């Protein structure tokens, strides 16, 4: 299925859904980056959500260490399949994860052709 | 300002905007209504939004005493009569008002077919 | 775990999330209404979301009719429970199930004190 | 109105929202770039939300030139000085604008800690 740097405890996963149609977004085009030490964004994990809308086995974790991630996704074509014309050009999610914290990272987006919201659930079980 | 009847100083107003289109939600009904000493809803005010999205002179601060209000928006209709099925029959807001003083209170609704998100603004009065 | 009246296949479920906290809003009491013919609600099914704050096994599809419900969840209970004052009493989700269209229902909703989004995801797939 | 520098017709206006107080965010520091032809982001404009949780006199009209602008928000600092720990390092808001005309946008944002919803509002000027 939808599955990125190797499928593992996915500590690290995204879900999108589509705000009009009442469907998850299928097919959209994820790519995680890392805030490197010259401070640019260096490339991840990427993928396509599934039919579902969820993208798992991005990462691994011993992979996921401390730092700071950037989740983007590609709304603006995922609009544009569906004829409808949107005002992003996509929708980013910027945030530092940590150790102590607790363990998995579930990121989730719902979208709008001129809105988008975005939610974080970090849990300790599987999800 | 007004007294027993319109925007006194607009103690309850109310903003409704599309999030498929990027614009405010004209024309949308609103219907509010007071729980009853008899436990039932009593028709308090209503109104349809304006160009800009908004709804004001709806009560006045001598006629807005404390209770639990329900604001009700025909989300239905507004996406009707835009050629969409929606899927709520409307959306509706439950609040307890004035109960340790009067304040002022600014309903927000973010709204797409399958979706919508509402938000309150209070703002203790001054003048 | 959650379940309400009859665990089945699950053609109705509820999700539930906490936007202070990050984690799923676990044991938030929830009440699913029928409109009767007399046009009151009448009691339907209930109970309370999980640790992974969703709801399963509220209604079976031979019960799971045509018809308008409400889904009402307790989210001031929840905050109090927090120590944090909300502004909503609850949330409410009124919707018409129909036959044609999808068949598996979940309705979503994401809260904070002074706001809640809600959103439906309606497919053909268990989920 | 201005030319050059601030709100000549205000083109470009931001308000930010609290969904945990149920109060506009009050002094959250906005940065806007726009894309440079070498493709990396030039700063374009910065300021700080008032009072009502808004922001204006970003930019003027002659110099909101068509191109792909950040709104970025400082989401972190704003919760931080709350006493709460957030999730995101900020918010990113990235459109085209101009490309078929000036417009006026106004970028809403709605904030809590683990979530934020942002929406566009967007008018074909007249006078």
């Amino acid at each position: 299925g939808p599955t990125g740097t190797s499928e593992s405890k996915c500590p690290l996963m995204v879900k999108v859904l589509d705000a009009v149609r009442g469907s998850p977004a299928i097919n959209v085009a994820v790519h995680v980056f890392r805030k490197a030490a010259d401070d640019t964004w260096e490339p991840f994990a990427s993928g396509k959500t599934s039919e579902s809308g969820e993208l798992h086995g991005l990462t691994t974790e011993e992979e996921f260490v401390e730092g700071i991630y950037k989740v983007e996704i590609d709304t603006k074509s995922y609009w544009k399949a569906l004829g409808i014309s949107p005002f992003h050009e996509h929708a980013e999610v910027v945030f530092t994860a940590n150790d102590s914290g607790p363990r998995r990272y579930t990121i989730a987006a719902l979208l709008s052709p001129y809105s988008y919201s975005t939610t974080a659930v970090v849990t300790n079980p599987k999800e």
